[PDB]
C-alpha cells in the first residue's frame, strides 16, 4: 500500500528526516554564531528563501515564455517574464538594447553558455589568472601543461596578469599579449581583485584585437546594480554573473548581451546565440524555483536599502582595510574599491594556510589566496556577508581587532614550534589563547541579527 | 538614506516582500492541483524536500568535497552531503566497494557532461538513442540539416542509433552493427519517451565488443530503479547518470554514479576521481548545498517501503492507463509499457500530437506531443508518476483514459467540422460547450486527491 | 680548396657514386626481367625520365604563375602553365568549368590539400573501406579506435563498404551510411575496386545528404583520359589524382575543381581555397622538374598511341581474369572493368600472403588484398606495367598460365608442410619446382621492351 | 588503331617527344648561368643527383620501409633507403645508437607536418620564429586579422616568438617568458631569414622549464651544420627536420632526425616508430625512390673534404659581401652575417624590398624581398650557397656587392626622378641605358664562373 499524501508528502522535515533536519538547525547556528569573511558568501532574504523552497520545484518548463515546449506554463511564463524584466532594470538596462537570459543553474554554467554562444570549439579566450585573481572559469591550466577548467578543455586560453610589484591589473601586458595570442574573447572580472575595473580600456585592447568582450560580475554585480562600481555594460558585449554574492539572491546565474544596432546598419546577433546554447544546447528545463527566488532578489536588489547595503559594504571593507593597514599589514594595491581587501602575509613571514586555520578555529572564516600574482602567500576577506548582518563601520574595526589577534596567536604559534606546517600545526592543539578569541568571536557574532531564519525558533540557542 | 533593517528586508515573509511573485506561486499551486498532469518528466515531490531546499544551506559555498574543501566552516555541510552520498548508494543498493556517486550536479544534464568531460576527450565519438526514438537532447542531436544542435554532439561526435521503425523496440542488431562501424568511445543508454526496459546485458556485450564504456541515463526511471521494478543499469553499465526530481520525485538535481574496485591485469576501476575533478573544479563551482540537502531527503524517502509501493503503482498505473485506450481502438508504441508512461501514436487517427496536445491543455489535461516509431509528432507522450504520487490507483488512470478517450473524440470533432490546418482546428475551441463539460469533469476529478509539498488548506486560491 | 665544378657537379653518377649507380643499374634489370603486376606501378617514359632529372629541380618557385613571391619564373611559369592546360586537356575539361593545381608533391597530399581547402578540422568524411578496396587517405582506423590516417587523425572518417556477397560498392548501404553520419565530404575512387564507379549514384547521395563530392582517381586516372572508364568529371566537385600509375607519368600529385556557375546566380568557390591550400598552407616550393615531367606525360596521354594503351591495359586485364575464370579461379565480382582483377583465394585455402611470397621468389609482383571488405584472402593484379612494355592479350593469358603455374605450386607446399605459414615456409627452401617456373618467368620477361631506358646499354644482362 | 612501339612513345629522349618543355628546360637552364642567383633557398645540384633523380627508381612503388615493406621486389630499393639513411647519419656526424632518421618525406614542408603529427595531438601548443623575424610558414603563421594561414596553425595551436625590435637578435628572454605562459608542446627553432647562429643550449633550457619537446628545422642550414660550420643542433633538440636542396645541396626532398637511445627512471626515446608511423601509413604513400636515390648520393657529396671547404667558402662569401655593403653605408639586420645569408635593411635608403627585387631582376640579379627587424617589406634577403656552388669566392662576392651597389644606387635615382609610387617608379625602367649596362655587365660576369648539373658546353642556348 502507498503511503497517504499526508504521511510521505505533507509531513515537515523535522519528521521526516531528523537526521537532516538537525544538520540544517546546526548549520543556521554556524552561520550566525561566528564572523563570515567569504567574499563569495552572503547571507539571502527569507523571502528568497520561501519562493526557492516552493512548488515552483514541480515545474518543467524547457523553452522559454512564448516558445516553450508542452502547456500549462501561464504563471511560470509570468515569473520568467518578470525576472528578466527586474534583472534588467536591477541593472539600469535599455530593454531595446540589452536581454538577459535567467535560466543559467549558476554562474559557472552561465559562462560555458555564453562561450557556447559565440564561439566554436577550440577558439582562443583570454581571462584573469588565477593567482592574479581570477577565476578557473576564465581558464586555468597548470605549469605541466594539465588542462584544469573546461574553459581550458573546450577553448584555448591564455591567461593575463596583475602587474607583480602594484597588484593592478597590468593592461598594457594585457593588450601586448591579446595582440600576440589574438583571443575571440576576453574575459574581465575577477574573484579576488580589490579594485574597480577600467572596462573602457578593455574595450579599446577587445577592439584592437578584434575580440568579444565579456564581463564575469559574479562578484560585485551587487555593487554594479546599486551603481556604486564602474558598470561593464558601458561597454561589454556580454556580461554573465551568478547571482548568489554580493547580489544576495538564489544560488543561480545570469547572462546579459547587447541587442539593437552596433555603435553597415549593423545589429547585435547574441540573443538567438545565447538563448539556444543555454536550451537546447547545454540545459534541460530551467529550474523554475531559482528564477522566482530571483526575481524577489532582483526586486530587493532595486530597493534604496539594497544601495545602502551596497554602499556600506564598500565602507566597511574600507574601513577593515584602513584597521589593517594601519596596524602595519600590507594590502595589495594598499586598500579596496570594492567589497573585499586582499590582506598580503608574506611580509610576516605567514602564509596563508596558517592564518585561515587558525582564524577557522575561531569561527572566523576566510580563505587563503595567491598575491600579486605570484603556498598561498595571504588571505581574501569578505564585506558582504556581516554587512548583511547590519554591521557597520565600527563593527569592521572590531573584525579587524580579532584578525588582528588572529594573526598575532598565528605568529606566536609559528615562533614556538616552527616554519612548516608540521611544525605549527603542533601549537593549535588545545591553545587556550585559540579558546579565549574564539569565545570573543562568538560573544561578538550573537550580538547582530540574521536574515532567511528567525533566530528565535531555531533549534539550537 | 541607511540600510533596512534585518527584520525589514530579510526576515519579512514572501507574501509582503513581493506580492507580485507570491501570487503567481499561489496561482500556479493551484493550477498544479486543478488539472490532471501527465507530463512523464514531471512530478509532485514532498514538504520535506522543499523545507530542506528552502533553507539556509543556500549560504554556504563550498567549493570542493567532503574532506577535501577549499575553505573551512564546511564542518555540517561535509556531513550532509556525506549523507547524500550514502543514501544515493543505499537507494539503489549499491555495494560502497563497487560504486562510487557525486551528487554535486547541478541538474541531470550538467551530470551528463561532466561525466563525458570526465571519460573522453573533446571530439570523442559517443553514440545514445535517437531523439525521434526516444532519446534526450543530452545523448546527441544534429539535424539532417547538419546544425549540431546538443552541446553534446558540439564538443564531441554523436550518431544516434534508432528504434525498430515498425515493432518500436530498440533495433539492438542494428546497434551493434552501428557501433562496430563508428566505434564510439561511449554508448549511453537511456531515454525521455521509451515505453519498454532496456536490455542493459545486451548494450554491455556491443560495449565489450566494440571497446567502449557504456553509460545509462536512468533520468526518467530511477525511481522504478531504486524500487528494483526495472532492470537495473549497474549490472552492466560503467556509469550512471540521473536527474533526481522524475520518477525519483525528488528536487531538482543531478547525480553521477560510477564503479570502482577491480575490474572482473589486477586492474581497478578509474572512474571515481576523472569524475569528481570533472564535476569540480573542471565544470562547476560550489555546489548547491540546498539541493543536496534535499536530494538527501528524497533519497531517504526513495529506500522506504512506501517508495516501493509507489513505484509499483506508478507501472501499474501506466499499464492500466495504456489498456484502457488500446481497450478504445487506440494504437501505443510498442502495444503497452513496462515503466511509467505510455507512447500514444495518434497518426491511425489522422491527428498530430500538436493538436491532441492543444486541447487537452484547454481541459486542463498537461500531456506532450512526441514523435513516434523514430519517423509535426505523431504522438503524445504521457506520463503517470505525477498524479500517482497524488494517490491515483488503477480505476482512476482508467477515469484519465477517459477523459483522454474524451479529448481526442473531440479533436476529431473539431478537425471534422473544421479542417486539418491548425488555423482552421483552432476554430473549434470557442465557447464549446463539450470542453468545459470536459474541464469542469477534469477539474471535479482532479479535487477529489490529496496534493504533497504544500497544504491545499492554506492556498491563497482554492 | 673547394672542389672544381668539373670534379663534383659535373662528373656522372658512375663516377661520384659507383655504389648508387650500381643499385640504380640492378633495380634497372629487375624491372625488366620479371613480371611486374603491382596495380599502382607502370613503366614511364624515357621523355619524362629526362624532364625529370633535369635543371629544373634547382628552381624555388613559391606561388603560382603571375602571383609568385620572387623573380626569375619567366620559364618556370610557361611550364606550369603549359602542365595546367595540358592536365585540363588530357581530361576533356572546359578551362571554364574546370581548373586544376598541379603543384601537390604527390597523391597522398593532393588528397590532404583538398581537404584542408574545404574542411574544417574534425569535419566528417565518407571513402571506401580499406578492405573493400579504398585508400589510406579516404580514411583509415582500426577495430580498436587507433587513428592510422591523418584523414581519419585530422578529421572525422567513416567508411563504405562493398556488398559482402556480390564486391560491388553497396550503393544502399552508402546513402543510408550518408544519411545518419552527414559527411560533409564523399570520396569515391579506390586502390582495388575492379568495377566502374557510378559516379551519378554519388551525386544523388551527396546531393541528398548535402555532402561535398570528390574523386580520387589516382588508379583510374589513365583510363579516365583515354575516355574508356566512366568520367568521375561529370559529377564529381574536385577529382585528386596521382600521376605516376594508369597515366604513366612522374611521381607528382593533382587537384581538379569546378568553375565557374554552378548547375542564386552560384560560381563555385574552390579554386582560391585549393591553391591557398596547397601554398601558403601546406606545401612550400614545387618541384618544378616533376612538374616539367607531368606536363610530358600529359601530352603523352593526350595521344591515339596512349587512348590504344588505355584500351589494351582493359582488354588484357580481361583476358587474364577470363584466363583465371577459366581455370576455375574466383575473381571478385566475377571479372574486372578497368586495370586490374582480385583474386579470391579463400576458394582454394589460401591466403594472399602465401601466393605472394611464392610469386615473389619467381620474380612475379603482386600484392596480397583484402577481399569482400572481409589474413587477406586474394591477390591484387594490375595490366598498367606489362601493357606498357607492350604485352597483349595472349602474352597477359601467358601470364596467368604462370600465375596458375604458382598457385598449383603454392597449394602442393600447403598440402605437404602444413597450412600455417611457419609450415608453408619449409616448402620455399631449395624448391626445384619453384626454380623452374622463375627461369620460365624470367625468359619471357625479358622478350618484351622496356620504356625508360635502353635495355642494350644497362649495366647487367 | 595500335599501340605506340616501346621505342616509340617510351624510349625516344625528350627533345622529340616534348619539344615545347625541352626548349622550356633549355631556357631555364641559360636562364640559371646567365645571370647572379641570390635566393638563399635555391642551389645547384650535381650532375650525380640529377642522374639519380631522373631514373627507373620512379617507377618502384615500396611502401613501407625496408624490412616491413608491403609488397615485395624491393631487395634493391632497400638497399638505396638504407645507404640514404647510413649516410644520413654520417653527414651530421650522428650515432646510430643515439640517433636515428627518416628520408622518406617528399620535401622540408611534409618533414616537419609529419613530425608534428608524429608527437603532437591535434591542437596541441606549438612556438616557432615569427615570419617577419625570419621565420617559416611552416612553423605556424595566422595574420593580425585572426586568419590561419599555416596548415600548422590550422591544425594546431601555434604562438610566434620574435626577435629584438631594435637589435635584429633573437630575443631569448621573452621567448622564455611567452613559453611559460602559453606552455607550447613544441618549440621549433631555425628559420628562413634569420643571419645568426642559433643558441640551441638556450632553446633546451627553455623547453626543459616549460616541458616542451625541441625541434629544429634547420632547412636553410643544413650543409652548414653537416660541415660543423654552425652549431649543431642535434646536440639538444629531441628532433631535427630539413630539407635537402638549400645549402645541403641534395635534391628536392626532407629527412626527419630523431633521438633514440636511453634519456640522458632508465627511460628511453620513443620517437622512432611514431615518427616513421606518421610518415607512413598516416601521412604519404609509396616514397619517391628517386628521390631517395638522389639524396643518397648528396648526402655521400656532403660527406666530402670538399663540401666541407664549400660550406666554409658560403660562410666567408656571406660575410665578404655583408662588408662590402656595409662598407658602402648600407645596413644589415644585426650588422653581420654567421651563416649562408644576409639581412638588408633599405629601411634607412627610403626604399622597399619590392623596388630593389623588381630592379634587380630586370639585371638578372635574383634576391628577395624580405620583412626586417620583425617590424611592404622593408628589406631584401641575399643567400651566398648558389653562386658559391658556381666556385665564386670573396673577390667574386665583392664584385657581387658593387653589382647590388649599382642596383640600389639606379634604384634611388629611379625613385627620385619620377618617384616612390611603383606606378611613377617603372618609368625609370624603360630603355635605361644604365639598367642596360648593369645587365651586360652581370651577364658576362656571370659567364666567367662553371656551372654544375649539365654542361655548358652541350646547352641549346649559349
Amino acid at each position: 500500500h502507498m503511503d497517504p499524501v499526508s504521511v510521505w508528502g505533507n509531513t515537515p522535515l523535522a519528521t521526516v528526516d531528523p537526521e537532516i533536519h538537525d544538520l540544517i538547525e546546526k548549520e543556521k547556528r554556524r552561520q550566525c554564531r561566528g564572523i563570515e569573511l567569504i567574499a563569495s558568501e552572503n547571507f539571502t532574504s527569507f523571502a528568497v528563501i520561501e519562493a526557492l523552497g516552493s512548488a515552483l520545484t514541480n515545474k518543467y518548463s524547457e523553452g522559454m515564455p512564448g516558445n516553450r515546449y508542452y502547456g500549462g506554463n501561464e504563471y511560470i511564463d509570468q515569473i520568467e517574464n518578470l525576472c528578466r524584466s527586474r534583472a534588467l532594470q536591477a541593472f539600469h538596462l535599455d530593454a531595446q538594447s540589452w536581454g538577459v537570459n535567467v535560466q543559467p543553474y549558476s554562474g559557472s554554467p552561465a559562462n560555458f553558455a555564453a562561450y557556447t554562444a559565440v564561439l566554436n570549439p577550440h577558439d582562443r579566450i583570454m581571462g584573469l589568472d588565477l593567482p592574479s585573481g581570477g577565476h578557473l572559469t576564465h581558464g586555468y591550466y597548470t605549469s605541466g601543461g594539465k588542462k584544469i577548467s573546461a574553459t581550458s578543455i573546450y577553448f584555448e586560453s591564455l591567461p593575463y596578469k596583475v602587474n607583480s610589484t602594484t597588484g593592478y591589473i597590468d593592461y598594457d601586458r594585457l593588450e601586448e599579449k591579446a595582440l600576440d595570442f589574438r583571443p575571440k574573447l576576453i574575459i574581465c572580472g575577477g574573484s579576488a581583485y580589490p579594485r574597480d575595473w577600467d572596462y573602457k580600456r578593455f574595450r579599446e585592447v577587445a577592439d584592437k584585437c578584434g575580440a568579444l568582450l565579456l564581463c564575469d560580475m559574479a562578484h560585485t554585480s551587487g555593487l554594479v546594480a546599486a551603481q556604486e562600481v564602474n558598470s561593464p555594460f558601458e561597454y561589454c558585449d556580454i556580461v554573465t554573473t551568478t547571482t548568489h554574492k554580493s547580489l544576495r539572491g538564489p544560488r543561480a546565474g545570469m547572462i546579459f548581451y547587447r541587442k539593437g544596432p552596433k555603435p553597415e546598419n549593423a545589429v547585435y546577433d547574441f540573443e538567438d546565440k545565447i538563448n539556444f546554447a543555454v536550451f537546447p544546447s547545454l540545459q534541460g528545463g530551467p529550474h523554475n524555483h531559482q528564477i522566482g527566488a530571483l526575481a524577489v532578489a532582483l526586486k530587493q536588489a532595486a530597493s534604496p536599502g539594497f544601495k545602502a547595503y551596497a554602499k556600506q559594504v564598500k565602507a566597511n571593507a574600507v574601513a577593515l582595510g584602513k584597521y589593517l593597514m594601519g596596524k602595519g599589514y600590507s594590502l595589495v594595491t594598499g586598500g579596496t574599491e570594492n567589497h573585499l581587501v586582499l590582506w598580503d602575509l608574506r611580509p610576516l613571514g605567514l602564509t596563508g594556510n596558517k592564518v585561515e586555520k587558525l582564524c577557522d578555529l575561531c569561527n572566523i572564516t576566510v580563505n587563503k589566496n595567491a598575491v600579486f600574482g605570484d603556498a598561498p602567500g595571504g588571505v581574501r576577506i569578505g564585506a558582504p556577508a556581516m554587512t548583511s548582518r547590519g554591521l557597520v563601520e565600527k563593527d569592521f574595526e572590531q573584525i579587524g581587532e580579532f584578525l588582528h589577534r588572529a594573526v598575532t596567536l598565528t605568529l606566536e604559534i609559528q615562533k614556538e614550534h616552527g616554519k612548516l606546517l608540521k611544525d605549527f600545526n603542533k601549537g593549535l592543539v588545545n591553545n587556550k589563547a585559540i579558546e579565549d578569541l574564539k569565545a570573543d568571536v562568538e560573544k561578538f557574532s550573537a550580538l547582530f541579527d540574521m536574515p532567511g531564519f528567525l533566530v528565535s525558533e531555531m533549534k539550537y540557542k
